[PDB]
This record gives structure tokens, sequence and C-alpha cells, in this order.
């Protein structure tokens, strides 16, 4: 039977419980592996977005806030409240909010506690997975409000700012992921009640507060990394008719805006890390993909009604992803080519393009990388 | 009628003697319609009226500052404010709806209940119009939230107690059930509004606020389970009325009333008849709401033996002469909000002399408070 509908490969994560199921002994040493590293998250106090001192405007606990990272005070000003940007320089205030280091922890080891009890059917990880999201979500001291209304703030800044909506990518994969859990011991109908309830309420902020709205109609990376949420949401929700018209809708406008006839991403090509930006713009649409697939929409062979197809982007991408010293655009840190090696799989696969998944494979992963995103991947550590 | 927040069997019996060309009835409708023609003409308001902006920067998000809270001048910023007991802030001022959401409110409540009596699509185009744009307009409705009602700037702890201000909003929430089936008032109309008290739902049961409120031992927690109430009749959820009024609004109360039937709480204030008044008040429109599904809130005993009733009781004889009150009031205390809750009450238990004194205090057969737009029983 197909896996529950979530934010992940199903195809190769159903492989990895079918294999395990029988015993096969390549996917039983890999899933031993796994559960070694998971046993970390078994024994991880369960993160809270309270967790900082200071208060957002809000002066709630439970609103998740960071802190825009290149905005400072204004010392000609008394109160220094409305804060001005200094291009390239950090700001190290954004330390005293550990929701911006948080999320990413809560929303690795729910994925991978998850994703295990999917694989191995063990309850002890979907007693672990549901610990970590009812803290996370829906307790009524610990939990965070279904709102991104603080993140990446500007304080004393006038107009609302949208783009930070782009971190809730990590905590929205971990809400996709307690799909996995639904029937098992650990996960109670009133835990499910609680968490679809959540969700429901974050949708509505999402689609209907001002900075959702203004998400959803960028035509640029970070309106289809809000789409690539939203779906995330909308998938672990159910709402299967809202996917299908968020893909033929909203997302393919939103992938040609950003290409060009030569492929390339002018937006992120001027950015210091050109390379990686490329790769995340596109990250966006293969996670999306990802979930569209599984209710029967490919997304990279999909016409735009212009005739883009996001496959022109990987194309134009393919020879730097081969030899990453030929970019010559600015990338002033090493490219991970990691992150391409699953770009490539998956594009490859959807397409249909062999060359693409064989240099998928031979760039490959670490077999005993920790990283949590690589779980379904076997197939490129072999 | 459908379920919502009002006397329904006053509403309905309004319709019918209006239907039946009845001349007392459709002259009194006449009148009020006359009275509607300011709410027809009127443009909509919306909570982004302000030019202040709350702490999110948000002017969708509804703001009203607490009245007696002031600048601190010693303090650089003036931000953690301070008490001034009896002196009010005319900050307050600079949130225009602390008035707005009141007018909308009477607009839409006087608009929606007039279609429902005459059927007439005007006034369902008209309470169309106020309620899409208080309520789910994408530019002009207001969030589905409280978290900034009676601020105090710069303190560190929420506050819960503006909670109340949602008292006016939330009855035209629940009047445009009657404007369902219209023309005016389309599917898509409906799911907005579903989808905005489905949220605003959300936040009240799970905020921090909403929950402190939900656990409040005065009057403040008695019209936050009113005001429930009505959110929850609105989305038709009448089995979480049913645990509403047995698990919270029967206990609340059975806590507030003494053994004489007095409101120990209210008695200590300056104005403590029309505090006692207005925490009854708050059980008599959640009980119009819990009567529409057989629960009688003022014939209900608590766990304790504590009934509504024994609260009216104690204060009939000061609503007879108001002048034997002796504790603290104030300002002159308003007869007609007596004359209102002694006829739901009586009406409720079947007690003839509250009816009676009801009429017998009665109210101006030519007010226009939409409030009393059903009780032409007592206008004679």
């Amino acid at each position: 039977a197909s896996a529950p509908l979530g934010p992940f490969n199903a195809t190769l994560l159903e492989q990895l419980k079918n294999d395990y199921q029988k015993g096969e002994k390549e996917v039983t040493r890999y899933i031993e592996l796994q559960e070694k590293v998971a046993e970390k998250y078994i024994k991880m106090t369960p993160l809270s977005v309270t967790a900082k001192k200071k208060l957002p405007p809000s002066k709630d606990p439970r609103d998740y806030m960071t802190l825009s990272p290149y905005w400072w005070p204004d010392s000609t000003k008394i109160d220094g409240l409305p804060y001005i940007r200094k291009n390239g320089e950090r700001n190290p205030e954004v330390y005293e909010y550990p929701e911006r280091e948080n999320a990413n922890r809560f929303g690795d080891a729910a994925y991978c506690l998850g994703v295990l009890y999917y694989i191995t059917g063990k309850e002890v990880y979907a007693k672990a997975c549901a610990n970590h999201l009812r803290t996370w979500f829906t307790d009524p001291k610990l939990g965070m409000n279904p709102n991104m209304t603080y993140a990446q703030a500007v304080p004393g800044m006038k107009k609302m700012r949208g783009s930070g909506f782009i971190d809730s990518r990590r905590f929205s994969r971990a809400l996709g992921v307690a799909k996995l859990i639904e029937g098992s011991k650990s996960w109670t109908p009133s835990d499910k009640k609680k968490l679809d309830d959540w969700a429901t309420a974050f949708c509505y902020w999402m689609e209907n507060s001002t900075q959702g709205q203004r998400e959803s109609h960028a035509a640029n990376n970070h309106g289809l990394w809000y789409e690539a949420i939203h779906l995330m949401v909308l998938a672990y929700l159910d709402r299967t008719d809202r996917i299908r018209e968020v893909a033929e809708q909203s997302i393919l406008p939103k992938m040609g805006a950003q290409i060009a006839d030569d492929g390339s991403l002018p937006q992120e090509l001027k950015r210091t890390l050109s390379l990686h930006y490329s790769t995340f713009a596109l990250e966006a649409l293969m996670e999306a993909n990802q979930i569209t697939s599984q209710i029967g929409i490919n997304l990279w062979s999909t016409p735009a009604s212009n005739g883009k197809v996001a496959s022109q982007a990987v194309d134009y991408l393919y020879p730097f992803y081969l030899n990453p010293e030929d970019w010559k655009f600015k990338q002033i840190k090493p490219f991970d080519q990691s992150r391409a090696a699953i770009l490539l799989y998956e594009a490859g696969t959807a397409l249909g393009n062999q060359k693409y998944v064989d240099t998928a494979k031979r760039i490959g992963l670490k077999y005993s990388t920790s990283d949590v995103e690589t779980i379904p991947y076997l197939v490129l550590k072999k």
C-alpha cells in the first residue's frame, strides 16, 4: 500500500519499508544505522518556541520570533526603534531568539522519528515523535501560536514583512510527518484533533493574513517556498482538492518568473552564494513535487502556460553540478554538492532522464551522514 | 428561527404577526424600518480606520487602550505605562474601533433582524455589506483575535480583560445566520465567515489570553462564555454549547452568587447596581442561545445548589425602587436594562411578577436602541 500523503519521496520511503519488512540485508543494515543515529532524538528533551526570554511585540512567548539579521538599532534615535539595515553585517541580536535554531532541531527530530516509525513500525518511534509534536505545536502552554507574524521581524518598521515565512519549512515538514504516526498506539484521536485544529488555524493565517497574502503573490523564490510550505499544510489536512488548485494556479506561474530563456535564475545569480541559491530555488519545486506527484501531478514535466518547465532550469545547472569549478558567478563559499545529488535524482527520476539519475548516484551522499533529510536516499548512498 | 444571539421566541412572534398583517406589529416594524434608513445609508466600518499602529504593525488587529493607563514620563520611551486610577487617558481616542465595533454591531444586528422579519432583500444586502467589510474583507476585515483589546503598552504580562469588547461584533456574527438564503449573502460569503469564526474560536479557546478568560471567576469569565456561545452557535456546534453551559457557565455563576442571592464581587464596585445587572446580562444573553437547544440557564442549578433566579430575586426590589439600593452607585441606574432582564428571566422562570414589572417599567416605544427591536411586548 502507498505511504500516507506527506513531505518526502513516497516511492523511496515505500521501498525502504517494504524491503525492511522482508529483511533484505542492505536495507536492514542501513535502517540499523539510522536507528543508532535516532537514539539522540529519543533522548532529546522536546523543544518549545517559549524558550526565549526576549518578548515579541505581542508580549506572548508562544509567538515565534526571529530578528531579520542585517537590521540594527539606530543610535541616531533615542529608543533606536526604527532599525536600519547594514548590508553584510549580521546583528548579534539574532541570538536572543533560540527558535532560529530550535525549530530546525525540533523539525529534524520529529522527521527522523516519524520516518523510522513508518519504516520499522516500532512503537518507540511514534511515542517519541508524538512527544515532540505535542510540545512544539499543541501544548496549551508550550505550543507555538499558529502564525508567523514575527518571523524575521524588523523592530520599529512600519510596513509588515513577509519574507521570514520561509523559516516555516522545517517545522512544517514535521507537521506533515505527523501523518505517518496516525494509527500508532501513542498518537490518539485526541492528539490528532488538536493538531488538525492547529494546522487549520495556521492555514487560515497563511491564506488570509496580510503577510501570508503577500507571500502567496510573490513571483520569486520566497513565493515558491511559501507554496511548498502551503502544500505541506494542505497535505497534512488531506485537502487534495486544494493541492491540485495550488499546483495548477500558483506554483507553475511563479517558477517561470524566476527563469530565463537560457534557463538561469537571474534573481539568484546576483547573490554571493549564487549556485547554492539557484539550487535552493529549485528545491522549493522539488519539495512541492514530492507532494503533488503522490496525487498524480508531476511538476517537473508539466509545462507552464508559457511553456517553461523548471526542467529547463535544471538543464542550465547540470554542467555546473558536474563541474562546480566552471561556475562563473559569486559562490564565496564552497557549494554543497550533496543537495545537487538529491535534486538531480528527484528531477531525473520525474523526467525519466537517466543521465541526471546516473550523475546523482556518481556524486552520491555519504553513507554514514546524519542529515535526516537524506534518510530516504539509500539509493544515493551505495 | 435559526440559532442565534436574540430572543428567538419574540423574533418569531414578530415575524408571524407581521406576516398576518397585525396592525400593531406592521406599524412597529414600519418605525423600525424608518430607524434603519441610517444603517442602509451608512458606510461600512473597518478596524483599519485607526492611524496609530498596534505593536504588530497590522491595522487589521483590533486594538483599544486600557483607559486608566498612562505613559511614565520618568521613563525614556514612557513605555511601562502606569495606572492613574480614575483619570482616563485621552489616548483612548486614537483607537476608533472603541466606538466603531459598536456602530458596526448595531448596524448589522438591526439590518439582519429586519431582513428576518420582513424578507426585504434590501436589508440582507446592506447587512452583508457591513459583515464583509468588518469580518472577511482581505484588506479591511479584522484579524480573528483580540490580542490587543484594552492593551497596556509596555506591560510584560498579557491582559485578557479586554476580550469583553468582542460582544458587540460577536452578536453581529450571529445575525449573519439570519441573512443566509438571501440573494446578497452568497455561499462564498458564508464560507469566508465560517472560516473567520472557526479561526476566532480557535484563538478564544487556545491562546493564552483566551484560556485565562475561560477560567476567570468573575463577570469577565461569564461574558467570555456568552461570547463563546455566540461563536459556537454561529458555527452550529450544539454539542459544545451544552458542554460550555454545563462545565463552564453554571460553575462560574454558582461561584458568584451568595446565599442571599447577591453578587458580592459587584457589590464592592462604585456602580454596583449596574455591575450586578451587567453580570446577569451575560447569563441572559447566554440563555437566549442555550434555551434554543433546551437548556434553561435561569432555572438550572449549579452543583452547589445556586441558581441564577436567586440573583434576580435579590435585585428585584431594587429594580422596583432603585433609591432603596444601599451599595455604591455613583451614576443613575438605567432602569430599561432591568426591564429587559426581568422580562427575560421572568419568561424563562414563569414568574408573572417579574414579567408584569418588566412591562410596567417598560421601554420607550420610539427608542432607536437596536437591542430592543424584539421587545415590542415591553413598548406598549
